[PDB]
């Protein structure tokens, strides 16, 4: 029924490191996905109350998104470029699995995954 807390973003505990890498999914990868015309539904955790999808966190138990990933990312919650290329990958999972196959938002989500992958195929060596 109710919407969980949005995914942790900040650890003070958790070792920090900037690499290249990380620079590059902030710099290029979040922002090119943000500003697509289809990132609306992704900019922040799924509000299922307000969407009225009341079996969302009854199906989906690794809730994500960008606006966590952003936050991740400026936070320095990542030790490496694969956590929050992961978490991309978690967030289109979670549309793919919710919603049937063919539905407007996984076209939508489709569109985007497209967009990312192209980036991480450029993402710099280090
Ligand atoms: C009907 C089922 O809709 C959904 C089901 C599942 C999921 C997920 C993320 O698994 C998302 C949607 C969804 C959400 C939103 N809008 C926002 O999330 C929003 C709006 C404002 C702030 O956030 C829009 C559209 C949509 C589809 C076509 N158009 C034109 N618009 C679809």
């Amino acid at each position: 029924s109710m919407n969980p807390p949005p995914p942790e973003t900040s650890n003070p505990n958790k070792p920090k490191r900037q690499t290249n890498q990380l620079q590059y999914l902030l710099r290029v990868v979040l922002k090119t996905l943000w500003k697509h015309q289809f990132a609306w539904p992704f900019q922040q955790p799924v509000d299922a109350v307000k969407l009225n999808l009341p079996d969302y966190y009854k199906i989906i138990k690794t809730p994500m998104d960008m606006g966590t990933i952003k936050k991740r990312l400026e936070n320095n919650y990542y030790w490496n470029a694969q956590e929050c290329i992961q978490d991309f990958n978690t967030m289109f999972t979670n549309c793919y699995i919710y919603n049937k196959p063919g539905d407007d938002i996984v076209l939508m989500a489709e569109a985007l995954e497209k967009l990312f992958l192209q980036k991480i195929n450029e993402l710099p060596t280090e």
